[PDB]
């Protein structure tokens, strides 16, 4: 199923006639960091399977749905259940439902993940604003963009120099220090890592002299797609280890380590987005 | 369809049947760099969909037409309309149309692309003989050659170490001189960015620290299958900006903003090329 | 096919029917090095293409055989024509048979290579234990584990950082000095070319300076199926040439250079695998 105009449109008039909302946020949760969307109010809960062109997601397993629904006010709309490229998904699975947001009207995405930290200022617990990107898939003819343009949706060539919003940036900032957790919040250039496995220590080495601050395997693909249609963006990275100490020391990370930070600031990075979500302009 | 000698022999044996011209050189123009093509003497113009084997292009649209017929007295073959891998075309359909102007007896292969600035004495308007590569898709298991060898074409493990003839660069170079415009000519190292986005500002720093002059999304395919099979290369980038200095000051490229500079240098190129042609050995 | 638990269950029933010998360690051999499996002791040698489930290998050609018996009192088992990502195998193709070498009780699996030299030490005819990798592939979405996780083999999101047994590296250095080749033996990091092209002299520099010792189009894509799944490994490059050297000097490599330098080398490199195979704890 390619991600072209008349397949997303079959999408958003199901979710259209099932949940009645109309929203302008898209968010997009990272691992462990889900439970925000167990606090959205009169909301609607539609199972992938259950629409109309989404991509099939039982081989993954685990959760999918879509969470329709208020917070602070606004209207918007969650995916709960993130597709990643290192499962064998396709480009046009990948942009569908980010061109169905698109068509429900959502005019700004927000994004966080679980990061591995290359910069030395960067430790266990920190949050970073992503500024930039570098996209090792797509200068390797991987971009989820290979393939036929979607005219309907944007360009053949975007221009992605912009694709992180500043006043974006700032508001997070703001907010945090209003909290007085502003220690704690560091901005940096994103390394797509296609995965599934972690950095080598030599790969983190590499980063390093590269001018990578925190590498995953989430996130560049969306921000890509919705730079193409129009859609603003905020991603935020939870830092779980640095891994340039870890090769200096020979100390390793594993998926146990990673959720067990994420449980460590679920509570605190819950209330800030609450928070951006109210304050967006 | 695959790359093979039989469907390249059907291919070719079509386009003598029609053509009656036996070419010796080939070119490939880039994008708003195609005048050359139109003033070609007693021409034939074959579409691509007429030809057995050629690789199928509606998706994309466009022109899409082999141009046969004589410059300066010689015999030529053009590719009018290239196909690049970031619309999704595989390994086979860019290597078979290559490899049936090695079987009309092209000897030399021409190319021109549209390109950015990475090193720091580029300017818009530039133009840069390509003395040698970056292929980040073929260390990262995209390269052309991905596949079964074809062995009656080359080898398995292709040394690409003479791949732009050193000859074919100083004709270039001289004739610049002999006409006065020699002070737009340098020399530099190709990046290949699988595309379709441009650059972003990080990797652009990225590819200033490992030694790359200029960035595109073209050139290193066909190369690649043409020094497999013994056809002697001259590339040319014409440079639309220098995405160093865009990154520091916070300036976009764009696709309109690159075929200005192409109207701009066209007929300047138009007639560099006519000469070499003309001139080869 | 998939190389899940199941189909790599069916090949091992087959193996373990015709051979009789359960093996504790595997063997692969690298272009030109394979003499050491012509001396296995009471072997059974078995056609790729008799197995269940076996990747099919004869696009590709030349020999393709699994080889078990004994080697200095020690039960092993051998693939005797290895499987290389160049050839446009996918992820399942090259992971099932490490996968089977698992179900059969592979504990250690010893790897040879031949690769360029990078680093300035380096020369033809050295060897480099490997101690370390840069994945370009994997950065790039072409890792050898993109696609739904094998969950009976190993985690989703596997640790690399001790992939490389530090004890087998200490060993293999004790026996070179034994027989005073010491001299010839490094440590190193080894860069992963997709391939098939050697790199190129400006790809050369670029490995140079993000910290790779060494560059090879195999090897990496065993070593995580292998450790995602519990097996140790040793992995041993022979040295044809000095890249760096070659781009100084305008001088090429070629496939016919490269096996002469092997066969220099292959009783030496017989009689050291022999001694590390019989001294394994
Ligand atoms: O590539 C990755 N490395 C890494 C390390 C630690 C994390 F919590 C997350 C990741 C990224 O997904
Ligand atoms: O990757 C690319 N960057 C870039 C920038 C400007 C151009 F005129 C052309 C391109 C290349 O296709
Ligand atoms: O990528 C490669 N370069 C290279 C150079 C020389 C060799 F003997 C082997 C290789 C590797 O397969």
């Amino acid at each position: 199923v390619v991600a072209n105009y008349e397949n997303a449109s079959m999408a958003a008039d199901y979710i259209k006639r099932v949940s009645n909302v109309l929203p302008d946020i898209g968010i997009i949760c990272g691992s462990g960091l889900g439970k925000l969307i167990e606090e959205i109010e009169e909301r609607k809960v539609i199972p992938y399977i259950n629409i109309p062109n989404f991509p099939k997601t039982t081989v993954a397993g685990h959760v999918g749905n879509l969470v329709l629904g208020s917070v602070g006010g606004r209207k918007i709309v969650a995916m709960q259940g993130r597709l990643h490229m290192y499962e064998g998904y396709s480009n046009q699975e990948i942009a569908l439902p980010i061109r169905v947001m698109k068509l429900l009207g959502v005019r700004v995405l927000l994004i966080t993940n679980l990061a591995g930290g290359i910069n030395r200022k960067l430790k266990s617990g920190d949050f970073v604003l992503i500024k930039g990107h570098i996209n090792f898939p797509g200068l390797g003819l991987n971009n989820v963009l290979v393939g036929p343009n979607q005219d309907e949706f944007g360009p053949r060539f975007p221009d992605l120099s912009n694709a992180y919003d500043r006043l974006l940036q700032q508001l997070a900032l703001k907010i945090a220090q209003e909290n007085d957790f502003q220690d704690l919040v560091h901005e940096g250039v994103y390394a797509f890592n296609g995965g599934p496995t972690y950095e080598s220590p030599d790969e983190s080495n590499m980063l390093l002299k590269l001018g990578c601050d925190v590498v995953g395997m989430s996130t560049v693909p969306e921000v890509i797609i919705a730079c193409h249609c129009g859609i603003k963006v905020l991603a935020v990275s939870l830092i779980a280890n640095n891994s340039i100490l870890d090769a200096e020391n020979d100390v390793s990370i594993n998926h146990e380590k990673v959720l067990a930070v994420a449980e460590k600031r679920a509570d605190l990075l819950q209330m800030w987005f609450k928070e951006i979500i109210t304050r967006l302009p």
